[PDB]
């Protein structure tokens, strides 16, 4: 059920992007976002546990990555090496976790 | 850092291996065992949250393998279809998370 949308898709560069995130599960700890297709530590951009509610950042942060409680990833100044896909994961409480993939270009 | 390591590599047909799991990392939440090199939630073998003490099987469980709170996993009754690559995924509680993949063979 999870998906993940970009706003706008195609965005330019210079301004920003939000990955809005939909039909999170329920019974939550926390969220991993990472650069790439699939789930990578070395590629993660940051961690946010829900009940600490502070956010950690991983190998490939930016600096310009604001996430949001609902999971949404924003990033500000978007930069043509800022395009490709991201990916995010949705830990459950009972581990059984959730992963969604989106993407936006750059111009 | 955190790794894994078949014992033994070169597993008979129908007996057992272990793929013990050290440099685990210190504040965890829990673990997730998946059979492949890719984090999927499809190819989950076992969740397991170490506060809780549950341990949910996961949609690749065949009820042959066994997740200790060390988060080590052994696998009983090993078929020779089982030679391949799997993964564990430690999730830290700032949500940053490490993956270790094992590998093992049967002949």
């Amino acid at each position: 059920q999870l998906t993940t949308e970009s706003m706008p898709f195609n965005v330019a560069e210079g301004k920003e992007v939000l990955l809005l995130v939909h039909n999170l599960p329920q019974q939550l700890f926390g969220y991993s976002w990472y650069k790439g297709e699939r789930v990578d530590g070395n590629r993660q951009i940051v961690g946010y546990a829900i009940g600490t509610q502070q956010a950690t950042p991983g190998p490939a942060n930016s600096g310009r990555e604001t996430i949001y409680p609902n999971a949404s990833l924003l990033i500000q100044n978007v930069t043509q090496n800022d395009t490709g896909f991201y990916t995010l994961q949705v830990i459950k409480s009972d581990l059984v976790n959730e992963e969604a993939t989106g993407q936006f270009h750059v111009y």
